[PDB]
RNA sequence: UUUUGCGGUUGUCCGACCGGGCAGUGCCGCGAAGCUACCAUCUGCUGGAUAAUGGCUGAACGCCUCUAAGUCAGAAUCCAU
């Protein structure tokens, strides 16, 4: 069966503008610009009203109309990282050995660099270098904690799995050593 | 080891000495050059794409889900240097 029209639609608040050229979105609001290449998937965009983006699929299969709902999701993620923005924390968990985390922005290039030392006790330092447009910290408001800032909600969920799956205990019962870092609250910036 | 290079030495022959011949390299010691020995010495690189797997975002399926679109990492593998 296909479906003669699958739609969606996305709600776009005052303060922010949206132009999709090429089924190239690009979102501007507060917070700073995002952009996304969708070519790869064919969807005819429109205004439905005032503030309304409506996206639809015609003649489409289940497979076409599965990715009608991951569309909207990702320019709505986009456009709430442009007006709220995105931060996620994560915790140091250990059981014998302090794990040491130094967090520096690069002089040469924008990106942050996250250096993690004394992973159960061993000597290797692992270097992890953040995406562009992501601004890690030591949270001040309690021990063992990393936070995770910026607008793009991918990037920065990306940054945080990178420094997750950096940190692993290898030839070992994983139900016993739970050492490592694990991403503990995913929210917004604002509010 | 035919450098038949030097020395020693048996038998025989050149009358003796010296210096040599022959015994298909007489035999023995040392023996440079050349060849040669994990029997000696020197030297043997790092990029990309991946598989299994571990993930991100995320529907199908108002929830979920590494997957369906997209995407990160990743093997003595594969393709290159
Ligand atoms: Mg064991
Ligand atoms: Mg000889
Ligand atoms: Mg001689
Ligand atoms: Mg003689
Ligand atoms: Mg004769
Ligand atoms: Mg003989
Ligand atoms: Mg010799
Ligand atoms: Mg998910
Ligand atoms: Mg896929």
């Amino acid at each position: 069966m296909r479906y003669i029209h699958s739609e969606e639609t996305i709600p776009v608040p005052e303060n922010l503008k949206v132009s999709i050229k090429s089924r190239l979105v690009t979102v501007e609001g507060p917070r700073g610009k995002l952009q996304k290449d969708l070519s790869h998937i064919a969807v005819n965009f429109s205004v439905v009203k005032k503030g309304v983006i409506g996206l639809e699929i015609h003649h489409g299969s289940r497979k076409d109309v599965a990715a009608l709902r991951t569309v909207r999701t990702i320019i709505n993620n986009m456009i709430i990282g442009v007006t709220k923005g995105f931060k996620y924390k994560m915790r140091y968990v250990y059981a014998h050995f302090p794990i040491n985390v130094n967090v520096e922005k690069n002089a040469e290039t924008g990106c942050y660099e996250v250096e993690i030392r004394n992973f159960i006790g061993e000597k290797i330092v692992r270097k992890v270098v953040m995406a562009p447009g992501v601004e890690v910290e030591i949270s001040k408001a309690q021990k063992d904690e990393l936070i995770l800032s910026g607008n793009s909600l991918e990037a920065v969920s990306q940054s945080a799995a990178d420094i997750q799956q950096i940190c692993k205990v290898r030839n070992k019962d994983i139900r016993k050593f739970l050492d490592g870092i694990y991403v503990s609250e995913k929210g917004n910036i604002v509010e």
